[PDB]
């Protein structure tokens, strides 16, 4: 039926500058050596990304989907949501969020400057009163940093980002913000993924695998998900929102937003030229993650009914998906996943990689992360969440005039603290730099789902214990997979081997303990793995005092 995009063929122009790599990346050139392999996407590769995401889509709904949708709209019916006040909505604007054509910006919006408050009042009135005219959107390349893959044809092209004006975005929060904070949890329950700390996520997969008598899991990511959301998906989700107990002013605005923005609108490049028209999900609206994750839930859950996936347990993070279910022999299980894929493709959510039933939890990957196991001193199996370190390393090497990679180092040390690569590579380089910089106690930002939290480098031991527990400073024997992947990435990036890092880590332990105080606790804990004779670490009193709830939620 419907064509995802159409293109006037104007360029997808960049937004401001696109910083270049420098001839010395002086923070990360003691980390890895092949700074050529570390590249950043760019509006140049936008034309190529355009060509891969455009295609006529044909959706084929059936009674499994119809059944599922109703059980979800009934789950949504249990919801009460409230409008956000124009001012609440305003103060949710991120401090550096892209400014408005009408000369004002995140600065003024969060300050409740009267100029903006007015123009946003006039936006929201026109939202309620006119429920048809399209809302112009801006399309721009997305810039993000990757390592090259010569197997994947070199350098990825830049993901497309489409978003409305800054005044608009605040009204989406007035109409919809409250729903984003409740509906995914009300519809899916524990199937909802973005509520779990890494350890909590691991506990869930473990709980699920254990309660099958013969489990079988697989993962599913949809190829170019933002472009396979059809106009009927986006309206079907508006009727999921409308299932909720809402005030009448909200429903009007919601409906107007769906008709005028969400189901599609003309896209403008940064120079203003009409760039094309969009008939799919704009990645950039408030509902981008709620909408993906819920649309994904039904499609995948209906396709589950359609394949005869037995006793399925689901974990949905955006378009990524894990399904630990009941096995029907290796022979039938294979057959079902084809039915799954076919069903999904019939729903306009075709995969990039054909799913495959797996029977070993380490071999199942989704959300770029997998589970894994290590022994401790106790000879006892401890499970953790790890991932391919090739990209986190690459982003640890992004140094330009304008961006310093250290926040990224924090982010990883926090998120994948138990990993052999964080413990032995990142943590080593982190403190090694901070101490020489003599900024070991200057605060750092840790970013996650758009929230930023203030984090001080010397608190890392108690933070990591509240999130991962003391077992994180005692991982004895890593899996043969992890050992191979970590080795493999260090080679691929010209970083020194893990043997080397053990020598350098010994040193950082010395200076850290020799600074005493908090620095010394970082030594004895974060680098206990490094020493011939391990100190018996005990709980930290600070750990019990920490509130890390909203970190890994939404
Ligand atoms: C609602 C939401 C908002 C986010 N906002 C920001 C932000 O403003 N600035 C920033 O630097 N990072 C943002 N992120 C990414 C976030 O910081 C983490 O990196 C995120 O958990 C992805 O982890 P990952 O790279 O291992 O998953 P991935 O390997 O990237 O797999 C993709 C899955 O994770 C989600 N995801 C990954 N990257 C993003 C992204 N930029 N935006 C939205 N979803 C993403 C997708 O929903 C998808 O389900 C956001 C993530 C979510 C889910
Ligand atoms: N940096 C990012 C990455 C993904 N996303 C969204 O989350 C979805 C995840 O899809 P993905 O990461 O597997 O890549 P695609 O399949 O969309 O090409 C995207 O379609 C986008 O809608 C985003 O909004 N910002
Ligand atoms: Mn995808
Ligand atoms: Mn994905």
């Amino acid at each position: 039926s419907s064509m995802s995009y159409s293109w006037t063929g104007a360029l997808i122009t960049p937004c401001g500058p696109e910083e270049e790599k420098l001839p010395i990346n002086p923070l990360s050139n003691s980390l890895l050596r092949y700074h050529n392999k570390v590249y950043c996407t760019t509006s140049k590769s936008a034309s190529q990304r355009a060509k891969k995401v455009t295609f006529d889509r044909t959706q084929v709904l059936d009674a499994h989907y119809d059944s599922v949708l109703k059980d979800i709209k009934l789950a949504a019916s249990k919801v009460s949501a409230r409008l956000l006040t124009l001012q609440q909505a305003c103060q949710l604007t991120p401090p550096h969020s892209a400014r408005s054509k009408y000369g004002f910006g995140a600065k003024e919006v969060r300050s409740l400057s009267g100029r903006a408050v007015n123009h946003i009042k006039s936006v929201w009135k026109d939202l309620l009163e006119d429920p048809q005219t399209p809302i112009p959107t801006t399309i721009m390349a997305k810039n993000e940093v990757f390592c090259v893959d010569p197997a994947k044809g070199g350098k990825k092209p830049a993901r497309l980002i489409v978003y409305p004006d800054l005044g608009v975005r605040v009204c989406e929060k007035m109409a919809l913000y409250d729903i984003t904070q409740k509906l995914p949890q009300a519809v899916m329950g524990a199937s909802y993924g973005f509520q779990y700390s890494p350890a909590q996520r691991v506990e869930y997969l473990l709980k699920a695998w254990a309660e099958k008598k013969d489990p079988m899991g697989f993962s599913y990511d949809t190829r170019h998900f933002d472009s396979t959301v059809t106009e009927r998906d986006i309206r079907t989700e508006e009727s999921i929102y409308q299932a909720c107990s809402l005030p009448e002013e909200a429903r009007t605005a919601i409906h107007s937003l769906t008709e005028r923005l969400y189901v599609g609108g003309p896209m403008f490049n940064s120079k203003g030229q009409t760039c094309g028209y969009r008939r799919c999900r704009a990645s950039g609206v408030l509902t981008t993650s709620m909408g993906n994750t819920i649309t994904c839930y039904v499609k995948a859950l209906a396709a589950c009914k359609a394949a005869g996936i037995v006793a399925p347990t689901m974990l949905v993070c955006g378009d990524d998906l894990i399904v630990i279910s009941e096995s029907q022999g290796t022979e039938e299980d294979e057959r079902n996943l084809r039915a799954f894929t076919e069903a999904m493709t019939r729903y306009s959510a075709p995969p990039g990689d054909p799913p495959r039933p797996e029977y070993d939890l380490e071999l199942i990957t989704s959300c770029s992360s997998n589970v894994s196991v290590a022994l401790g001193p106790r000879g006892r199996r401890r499970y953790y969440l790890t991932r391919d370190p090739t990209t986190p390393l690459a982003r640890a090497a992004w140094e330009t005039v304008r961006h310093s990679p250290i926040n990224s180092w924090l982010g990883n040390i926090i998120q994948y603290a138990p990993t052999i690569w964080v413990r032995m590579v990142l943590m080593t380089h982190f403190f090694s730099i901070l101490m020489v910089q003599d900024t070991l106690d200057q605060n750092l930002n840790f970013e996650m789902y758009g929230s930023v939290y203030s984090v001080n480098p010397l608190d890392l031991p108690a933070i990591i214990e509240r999130l991962h527990g003391l077992d994180a400073f005692s991982m004895h024997t890593y899996s043969h997979h992890e050992l191979t992947r970590v080795a493999s990435a260090l080679r691929k990036l010209g970083a020194p081997p893990l043997r080397v890092w053990k020598s350098r880590a010994r040193a950082v332990r010395a200076s850290l303990i020799s600074r005493g105080g908090k620095a010394a606790v970082c030594g004895r804990y974060l680098f206990n793995w490094a020493v011939k004779t391990k100190l018996k670490l005990t709980p930290l009193p600070e750990a019990r005092l920490l509130d890390l709830s909203s970190w890994f939620t939404v």
